[PDB]
């Protein structure tokens, strides 16, 4: 059997939103893990789909994260993509700063870029949408998932997995798909 | 501190095309161990950039590692990507085991989901029906997944495989996209 409903755990405790989610992971990289170590904030799902569904702006902290979405149905929703590092003036965090109210940040690269929005959502500077904090696993990276894991922005992370990188991209991409 | 290089183990025994498409591979799924878990045949490198070169037919078992492929730069080289399976019963007509026997020949077969696929290509192979330049052997992690991927190893044609569960659409076609970057 090549099912992939056969292959994870009983699933039906989980909304459709969120099993298609788990699918759409576990597809892209083969950790059946996944569904035990993603972690969904009360409000994520919910959260997204309304920015999505207004054309919120979407965010990367990186290239690779941006080239991996799927960018026709984001621009068929309105959503423009911009990242926060191409590569004193222009640096990243500036550019953080800037993010409008609303948007998307899908960070899954830097964790440093994560440890800065969490501040800054903490100090209330900015408030995204939701954050998809799936850094690569950089010595800083368990530390700034975890201030995530408590930020009171809407968000979506990974905890007991290595998963990181473009599945900050795949996470994405579902949502987008479950409201096109 | 968030240098990629540095995080990785030093790679020195392979080439800077094998060693970037590690990269691209721990970028896509943060596994840090799959620079260990990778098994490429001896050129694999230069098969499948030759059959790339030519403008060979990219062939995917499902749509979802169709849709991760750089189209654009594949479309730059001349290669069509077409997919196996339309909708991811067996005695169908238009079976997908009826288009992989028609694989031309020198052509690139990834393979992000089904070890069945895998192992049928694997048998195809070894009665000589068909001739790909590279087998991108990445099935998930079902039952037969592990005895599909040995047989590919033990295949005379060039492969990419992952020795463990790890595998599936995304590593695939980034597996392939990380060999076209190399081109263009």
């Amino acid at each position: 059997q090549e099912s992939l409903k056969h292959l994870l755990p009983d699933l039906s405790a989980y909304s459709e939103i969120t099993i298609h989610l788990l699918h759409q992971l576990v597809l892209a990289c083969g950790d059946v893990s996944l569904v035990n170590a993603v972690r969904l904030s009360q409000g994520a799902i919910a959260s997204a789909r309304d920015a999505l569904k207004a054309g919120c702006p979407v965010v990367t902290d990186v290239p690779v994260v941006a080239a991996a979405l799927d960018q026709t149905r984001l621009a068929h929703l309105g959503c423009t993509v911009k990242t926060l590092i191409d590569d004193h003036h222009d640096h990243w965090q500036q550019r953080l700063q800037q993010i409008p109210q609303g948007s998307v940040l899908a960070i899954g690269y830097a964790p440093s870029v994560l440890l800065t929005a969490c501040k800054l959502i903490e100090q209330q500077h900015i408030q995204p949408a939701l954050v998809i904090g799936m850094p690569i696993g950089f010595s800083h990276a368990p530390g700034a998932k975890r201030r995530l894991m408590t930020s009171p922005i809407p968000h979506i992370t990974i905890q007991g997995s290595l998963g990181g990188g473009l599945l900050a991209a795949v996470t994405l991409n579902a949502l987008v798909e479950t409201l096109i």
